[PDB]
């Protein structure tokens, strides 16, 4: 049985962690359950609940406070790599493993779909799945990230860009492989690569999404929407905000009143943009501004006693917004769970480090060994009590997955 088992550890391509830890996931996604427990049932949650994305970061943790926290029946949606022999599986594929494993412990029904959420056939694969199993739900959570999208329609491949809108950009960042302070310069996206990023990032596939479980009348009166993004601080603004993929998230805000209009003459039902706050993901080493920046927020955030990840947000979002009774509303009718971050003490003293970090005193201004932490945690790795000289088989199997 050695043969079709391997000791599997961290394996970092340009950036990108290429290996999962099937033992560590499992314990990662039991850590965010535990957490959601921990704090407490939340009262008026939805009853069944499908989260698109729903197999690592953000969506993972919705779909974790929704089934843990309110009880739920979830039905997830997410695009990942089963293991086989000799080729681990994406962290993602192991955590919705783990995930099926902990809901059934429970007596929760879990069920998930593999495959492009983008494509009408996904959506029609999730539509047969509710009218099977659940009837209706009441609460559609989208948390997709990805670089790409095929249009459901036209066949086109459109691609995300993360530039700068106008003129181009200085970016200090923190190259993870080198560990060198660095700073490069974005040039401006061209008309084309904003439209793209629109494309992928922005609400249409959201928009597609509710009025095809409406078509089909999979959605409970009084259900509800949203639709995950981030504002951050004045310090991302240039990349982020008022870039390419900010002009996406704008997009988002534009799409979320047509959604609420819909489910309000529907028992009340209602739509949010939800802002929540940076964190560390799979894709955190895309621009080595995020590493920098993350690492100083973590730093800034827990001298103050309110640094979070994904679970803590999420569980907050949903107890005091999305179920609770004083939703903490913007001037544009967006959900916030990122106030923490926003902070203008915090924005000032990430701003001061900021101009100060070199590679001498990077590990005593910032949490960079809080970052590296968390990012292999995302894979699986360097978790308490996982024993990582085991052989273990990377083929772990899903039962009541559905594979498009
Ligand atoms: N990571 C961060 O600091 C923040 C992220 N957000 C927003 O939260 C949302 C979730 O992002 P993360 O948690 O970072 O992403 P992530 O990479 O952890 O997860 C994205 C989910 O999308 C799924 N996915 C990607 N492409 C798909 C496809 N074609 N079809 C089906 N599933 C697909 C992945 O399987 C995964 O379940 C995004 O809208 C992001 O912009 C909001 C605030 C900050
Ligand atoms: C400089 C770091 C500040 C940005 C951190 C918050 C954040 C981090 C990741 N993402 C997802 C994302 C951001 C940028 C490019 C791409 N492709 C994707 C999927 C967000 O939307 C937001
Ligand atoms: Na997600």
């Amino acid at each position: 049985s050695h043969m079709l088992e391997m000791i599997i550890k961290p394996r970092v391509r340009g950036f990108i962690c290429v290996t999962a830890h099937p033992t560590g996931c499992e314990a990662n996604v039991k850590k965010q359950i535990d957490y959601v427990t921990t704090e407490g049932p939340i009262a008026n949650g939805p009853k069944r609940v499908l989260v698109i994305g729903a197999s690592t970061g953000y969506g993972l943790a919705a779909r974790i406070t929704a089934a843990f926290g309110c009880g739920a029946d979830t039905l997830g949606v997410f695009f990942e790599r089963p293991g086989e022999e000799g080729k681990p599986g994406t962290s993602g594929w192991y955590n919705s493993a783990a995930f099926h494993k902990f809901a059934a412990q429970k007596g929760l029904y879990a069920k998930s779909i593999n495959g492009d959420a983008f494509s009408d056939e996904i959506k029609q694969l999730t539509i047969d799945a509710i009218k099977q199993d659940l009837g209706q739900v009441d609460q559609v959570i989208y948390s997709l990230a990805s670089p790409r999208r095929t249009h459901p329609k036209t066949g086109e491949v459109f691609n995300s860009a993360l530039k700068p809108i106008g003129n181009a950009v200085n970016l200090r960042g923190l190259d993870t492989d080198k560990e060198v302070i660095k700073e490069s310069v974005l040039q401006p996206a061209t008309q084309s690569e904003i439209d793209s990023t629109v494309a992928v990032m922005g609400g249409e596939d959201w928009q597609m999404w509710i009025d095809a479980l409406l078509d089909a009348g999979v959605l409970a009166e009084g259900a509800q929407t949203t639709a995950f993004t981030y504002l951050g601080e004045k310090i991302t603004h240039d990349i982020y905000w008022n870039g390419s993929i900010g002009a996406a998230k704008k997009d988002l805000d534009q799409k979320v009143l047509a959604i609420r209009e819909s489910l309000a003459a529907h028992g009340g039902g209602d739509a949010r943009v939800s802002v929540l706050k940076a964190v560390v993901s799979q894709a955190s080493s895309a621009i080595p501004m995020m590493p920098l920046y993350l690492s100083l927020l973590f730093k800034v955030m827990k001298e103050k006693g309110t640094h979070e990840g994904c679970i803590e947000q999420v569980y907050s979002l949903y107890k005091d917004s999305l179920c609770g009774d004083s939703p903490h509303m913007d001037q544009e009718g967006r959900l916030r769970a990122d106030y923490k971050e926003l902070d203008p003490e915090v924005q000032n003293q990430v701003q001061q480090l900021w101009d100060q970090v070199t590679n001498d005193n990077i590990y005593q201004l910032t949490d960079f060994v809080g970052y590296k932490s968390e990012f292999l945690n995302l894979f699986g790795f360097g978790i308490d009590g996982v024993d990582y000289d085991a052989d273990v088989n990377p083929d772990v199997k899903i039962p009541n997955l559905i594979q498009g």
